[PDB]
């Protein structure tokens, strides 16, 4: 059974299928291809674009989407093995994924990590716990990679350099100022596929504490190997940022401050300088500048960036809704 | 680009048209006129007729709603400009708008004045924000004025006295009573319409603290003097419902209270035989009741009100389909 | 007007329509019996199954769904007639009915009791009010009584065993162990459709504190005499196991201690060991398990009795997807 959890899994030409059929979708939005079909979007987290770019993309094809939030409406569910279900949690995954399998075609879930051990969100558990328990194809809506993101941000690129082959172009992925400590997957998910498509990549951040789990920046230095492009640390923001082609900025907390965030917040609040502005991307080769959103302005951004025509932020945003009819339309 | 913000910016001829496509859907409830279309319902507030009248349109059209409620499902929105977005808003309406247009074929908003200072409230910054932004047409679900449930009303009356012209008979919109301060919306709305539709207007309240925003008492003045109705308000129950043909009844808080509401309540209280009962429906020319809803029973209005046959409240609720697809229709 | 609050209101020819058309949706998912319909399912408790169930088979029928929750999007809904509405309810069942009414074509509703007073949560007040108000049919989507839950399990049991005809099997309806004290709803509810359905029924609980309600045992007896079978009551584990076809269990909280719940915890605490693990099963004739989930691992049923291939619970969870349709099919 095939499943939607993270680009690292799917070939390069598997990828380069799914751009080209968004791309497709995105000339002609209405299909068949999920005609009386459905899926099952399990909301763990807020969301507003993949929420409602999965919903109407389900309904321009003919399906219809169900969302579920745990907790809310659908009951809380548990997901370790053997455990004795005397707490929180009203059912196991093991019933919820095998139950949804009868209803649905496809099964969308989105779980941001807790914060409070990364040993443990690292597991990716609820992604992995509905993979296996699931008879049907599950996509990741967001746990601690955003795989559908990556496609959206890919294309977006291709579209606004008019070519799939983005090999050449120095790709920036730096963290930003955010009041609060972040999930990583989107930074993640930069990182894997802007090397995944052979770009020269620098990691640029406040400081080592900062660098993503290994887990990814291996993902990305092998496929720097297959792919042809780079990659580099930095924490030294003018040399980043110089003759870059694409800069995409993303807040995230120390990953070694999980479980305790009082005294990483000294930290980041020293480093709200590195907040995208003009100053910073008139440093960059007419490069372009995205988020994959929500995005505090003023914080993240400065206006003057988002407002800028080199901003392809609600470019990419909008993509969504095609790569995702591509991913369903794969998996179905 | 037209948006529907309010009855006020559109002139009588289109809104004849309107309300006759809504007698038209009315007949025949299935259509295309959506067919494929899809547009996002965004709740700030509570709702139980909007949403599901909505909803049901657009399916009935051949579209699909996307309902979300930021700060429950999607995220918090800020709508100040150059503000620091370092407190509980996570994205900018500005974002918002520009995505969801690259998602959907129209926008509605429902968003509630705060209560803490009408000064704000009354600018109308949420709809505003949305309409600027929004590349797509906006309806208002209800802001500070009502203009759907205005032609839904207009329409349950025309249908009542069996034409289109209603020049000439008596309305009263009359305060009641309520335990808590409410929005004036529907208020502003009704006498905005009864008095574009030519009727005689009698605003009866309390007392002077409880007149409308100037703003409406001026839109209502220039529409009697263009329509040929007329305009008054009271502080006696006896003669305001004197001979009146249809009484409209919807409880709001004392503007001059807004930000200090513990004193307002008092008042409130000792006028809690505003309630519309049968004494005062009696004074009436056998006139019909109705509510915009959610009504409070025997505190709003007696059981008996409700229940006579001169009620034409649900019949105004159905309504709020037939007009609400004419809407979505005419701006896509 | 014909609604669907229980089964033991439909004759037996009836249910048997039901049940065999539910095998017909079975095999023949999409259909036109809900094209351009709709129906309003208005939750007042959490649920999985049964909204995604009913959402999805109003899709697969042409229809659609509206999903409500008072209190979190629609209105706080009062039951009570005559009674002043200054308190937390916002409107009355008698609009929200006839509102509702004047939208969709079918009402479902789910409302657990309070657990405040058995008296009054046994009068069935919020499903006889929507039954009362509303011009269309009502479904029960489990308030006191489950009646989809019935028929999704009588059809689990008919198909297991190969044959409509379940008279002579030894049926065992158990209550088991949980942490809280819940509804009887699907106890009641499955006493009813085991001895609707002529099997030897044999209630095992703890004590006689745990007896189902006198009106459901009546039911029973009723049932009993028309269909053939047989019920009892039983406090004795062993016996009541020893060569049953099959074992549904339940937890519920006592009922005369319904306002009191703080002495019967120590009461439920004590009998932990009422979970269905393998060794009461292997007193079975080769017997089936199930329950109408969700459902707590390890207090409930262990995992090797969840796992084991004589459970049918996810077949029987897949059945409220085809018996509601029939249901709904039959209403409209
Ligand atoms: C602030 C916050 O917690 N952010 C999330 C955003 C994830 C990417 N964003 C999206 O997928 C867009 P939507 O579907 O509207 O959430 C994060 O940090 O990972
Ligand atoms: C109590 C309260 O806050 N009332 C609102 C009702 C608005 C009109 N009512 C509607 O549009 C009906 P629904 O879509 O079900 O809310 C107000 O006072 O303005
Ligand atoms: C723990 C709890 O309160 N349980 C409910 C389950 C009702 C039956 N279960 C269903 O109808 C399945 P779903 O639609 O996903 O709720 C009870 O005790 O009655």
């Amino acid at each position: 059974l095939k499943h939607f959890l993270n680009t690292q899994d799917w070939s390069r030409a598997e990828l380069d299928a799914l751009l080209t059929q968004a791309a497709l979708f995105k000339r002609n939005k209405l299909g068949s291809e999920l005609k009386g079909k459905s899926i099952a979007l399990v909301f763990f987290n807020p969301s507003m674009r993949t929420r409602t770019s999965f919903e109407l993309g389900a309904f321009q094809l003919g399906g219809h989407a169900v969302v579920l939030q745990p907790g809310k409406d659908a009951w809380p569910i548990e997901f370790n093995l053997g455990t004795v279900m005397d707490g929180d949690t009203e059912e196991h995954i093991a019933e919820v994924a095998r139950v949804l399998g009868r209803y649905v075609d496809l099964i969308g879930v989105r779980a941001f990590p807790k914060f409070v051990d990364w040993s443990k969100d690292r597991e990716d558990q609820v992604l992995k716990s509905f993979a296996k328990y699931s008879p049907v194809p599950v996509i990741n809506m967001e746990t601690i990679t955003h795989p559908c993101q990556e496609l959206a941000h890919a294309l977006a690129l291709q579209e606004h350099f008019g070519t799939p082959d983005l090999r050449g172009k120095k790709y920036v992925l730096t963290w930003t100022y955010h009041p609060k400590p972040l999930n990583t997957a989107v930074a993640n998910s930069a990182l894997t596929i802007a090397t995944r498509m052979g770009m020269d990549v620098t990691l640029l951040c406040p400081t080592p504490d900062y660098i993503l789990d290994e887990r990814y920046m291996d993902w990305a230095a092998q496929n720097v190997a297959e792919s042809g492009g780079s990659l580099q640390v930095s924490h030294d923001i003018d040399s980043a940022y110089a003759g870059a082609d694409v800069v995409y900025a993303k807040s995230w907390g120390a990953l070694p401050f999980f479980g305790n965030w009082e005294p990483e917040k000294p930290i980041r609040d020293q480093y709200q300088h590195f907040i995208v502005d003009e100053r910073k991307m008139a440093l960059t080769n007419n490069g372009v500048f995205s988020h994959c959103l929500p995005l505090r302005r003023n914080v993240a951004a400065t206006d003057a960036v988002m407002d800028s025509p080199n901003c392809i932020a609600i470019d990419e945003a909008e993509n969504r809704l095609h790569v995702q009819k591509a991913i369903m339309a794969a998996l179905v």
